[PDB]
C-alpha cells in the first residue's frame, strides 16, 4: 500500500553527470561514450545572451576553451559540433558508465524523472511531468543547466529532457537531447512566457484508479457520461480534451477495479462541479496529474 | 525557483541492493564491506508468523541455508548473527561498490529517501519522514521488506531506515540499521496499530517558510503569538507542539526572510482557522509536513 511520487533510481544517470565550464560559466554535462551534451547557451557571455548567433560564437571557440570535468578528472574535449540548441563536446576518453542508453523526445502529459546537478554534481531527483504548455514545474537554481530527463525501460535509461531555462513564473523551459526545445521557447535572453496551462485529465483518471486500488473510493458514483459530454465538461474546467486512446490506455486500470473508463469520468465530472467537499484523495485536497496509466500500473504492481 | 518532493539520487544504495533468499521467502538485503543487512523475519515461517522464536529459528541455520544474490552473482555466506531485529549475513565477498557510509537512528519528523527494492533489484525512489507516530507512509507492495531509507550528506550515504512490514492502516514500520524499531512495533503479525499521527509543526514552518522565499506571502499577517498560545492553538488541529529547539533550528530561515518564527506560527494558526480560501501555496491545497528546515534551506535558493 502507500502511493508516492516516484522517480526512477538516478544511478545510470549520475555516473553521466559531468561539470562544463566555458569562460566564466559552469553548467552540466551529459557524457555518453565519447560524447559530453550541453545546452549551446553555455558559449554564451552577458552580451552574447541578447542577441546570440550560436554560429559565429562557437567558431570562434577552440577545443581547449571548455572545460570538462568528470568528478577529479579533467576530460580532454578533441572535437565540438551544436545540433539545435545542444553542444556535443567529443572528448578523448568514453566514459566506463556510459548506460544502455536512447534519446527520445516525449509528448505533453508524459512524466520522467530529473536529475538536479551542480557542478557535474547530482543534487536530487524528483519526478514531473510534461505540462500540456511545455513546460515542468522543475525545481531548479542557478547552475542547474544541463540537468537532465529520463526514464529507465529493462535497464535502458531513454534521455527526454535537457534543462535550459527558468521563466519568468518559476517554471522551466528545455529541450530534448536532439536540441529541440519543448515548447514555443529559444535560449535567447527575451521576452518568453509559459502559455495557459491545462490539466492532464487521462492522467487524473490514472490517479483516481490508484486512489481505488488504495482504498479510496468516496468519489465513485452510480453514474455513467458519453466522452463527448465529459468533453465539454473538461474544457470548462481547462482541462485537456480526453481521446479514445486515453480510454484504450486507461482498459487496464479499469478492468482491475471494475470502474468503467467513463464511469471514471462521470466521477471527475462531479468532482470538477462539486469540489472535494473536505475529504481528500490519496492525501491531496487537489487532482493530482502527473502520474500516467503506466506510472499507476508500474506502482501497483 | 521550484519547490519539489525531492529525494536524494539513490546511486551509491542501488550498488548495495542484494536479494536476501531463506527457504520460501525472499526479500531484500543491504551489502556493506562483506556484510548483508536484512529484517530477521526472513527466517520466519509461515506456519508461525504470530509469535516467532527467532533465537531458536537462527540456532536451526546453517550459513548454506542463505541464499544472497548480488545482480547475477551469489554471494558466499560465512557468518550470520542477528542484532536486534536484523539478520547480519557475513559473505566472502567485500562490496566494491560499498560507499561511505554510517547507520544514523534519526527521531519524528526527519525525512529520507526511500529506494523502494524488489529481488535486491531497484524500483523507484521517493521521498518520506518519519511520523510522529514512528510509522512512514511509504509506497511499498510484498516483497519490499529490506528497503532502505536514507540521507547523503558530501558522498556519505547515512543510512536510517530499514522496511519490515507494513501496519493495519496502510502505513510502514521499519528500523533503523542496528535492528532496533521505530516506534512500538514488533517483527510479530500480532494486533498492533499506528497510534494516532500528528502534523509535524516545525516542518509545516520550515515549508510556509520556503514559500515566502519563492515569492508567496498571502498567507502572513500583522500578528504574532507566544509560543505558549501558540501550542494550545497547534494541538486542537492534532499539530505536534513547537518546543523552542524548533524555534532556534528555524532561526536561519527567519534571518533570510525577515519573518519572526512567532510571526510564522501567526500565519500558520490563521491558516489553520481559514483554511486557503480556494488558493495554494507551493502548488499545495494542504499544509505540508514532509520537508524539513534543512530541505528548505538545502533546496531553495
Ligand atoms: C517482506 C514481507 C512482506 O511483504 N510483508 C511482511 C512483513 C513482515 C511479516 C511478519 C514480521 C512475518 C509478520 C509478514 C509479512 C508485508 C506485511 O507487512 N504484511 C502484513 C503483516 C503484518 C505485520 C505487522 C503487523 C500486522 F498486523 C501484520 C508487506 C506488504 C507491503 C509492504 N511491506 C510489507
Ligand atoms: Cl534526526
Amino acid at each position: 500500500s502507500g502511493f508516492r511520487k516516484m522517480a526512477f533510481p538516478s544511478g545510470k544517470v549520475e555516473g553521466c553527470m559531468v561539470q562544463v565550464t566555458c569562460g566564466t560559466t559552469t553548467l552540466n554535462g551529459l557524457w555518453l561514450d565519447d560524447v559530453v551534451y550541453c545546452p549551446r547557451h553555455v558559449i554564451c557571455t552577458s552580451e552574447d545572451m541578447l542577441n546570440p548567433n550560436y554560429e559565429d560564437l562557437l567558431i570562434r571557440k577552440s577545443n581547449h576553451n571548455f572545460l570538462v570535468q568528470a568528478g577529479n578528472v579533467q576530460l580532454r574535449v578533441i572535437g565540438h559540433s551544436m545540433q539545435n540548441c545542444v553542444l556535443k563536446l567529443k572528448v578523448d576518453t568514453a566514459n566506463p558508465k556510459t548506460p544502455k542508453y536512447k534519446f527520445v523526445r516525449i509528448q505533453p502529459g508524459q512524466t520522467f524523472s530529473v536529475l538536479a546537478c551542480y557542478n557535474g554534481s547530482p543534487s536530487g531527483v524528483y519526478q514531473c511531468a510534461m505540462r500540456p504548455n511545455f513546460t515542468i514545474k522543475g525545481s531548479f537554481l542557478n547552475g542547474s543547466c544541463g540537468s537532465v530527463g529520463f526514464n529507465i525501460d529493462y535497464d535502458c535509461v531513454s534521455f527526454c529532457y535537457m534543462h535550459h531555462m527558468e521563466l519568468p513564473t518559476g517554471v522551466h523551459a528545455g529541450t530534448d537531447l536532439e536540441g529541440n526545445f519543448y515548447g514555443p521557447f529559444v535560449d535567447r535572453q527575451t521576452a518568453q512566457a509559459a502559455g495557459t496551462d491545462t490539466t492532464i485529465t487521462v492522467n487524473v483518471l490514472a490517479w483516481l484508479y490508484a486512489a481505488v486500488i488504495n482504498g479510496d473510493r468516496w468519489f465513485l458514483n452510480r453514474f455513467t457520461t458519453t466522452l463527448n459530454d465529459f468533453n465539454l465538461v473538461a474544457m470548462k474546467y481547462n482541462y485537456e480534451p480526453l481521446t479514445q486512446d486515453h480510454v484504450d490506455i486507461l482498459g487496464p486500470l479499469s478492468a482491475q477495479t471494475g470502474i468503467a473508463v467513463l464511469d471514471m469520468c462521470a466521477s471527475l465530472k462531479e468532482l470538477l462541479q462539486n469540489g472535494m467537499n473536505g475529504r481528500t484523495i490519496l492525501g491531496s485536497a487537489l487532482l493530482e496529474d502527473e502520474f500516467t496509466p503506466f506510472d499507476v500500473v508500474r506502482q501497483c504492481s
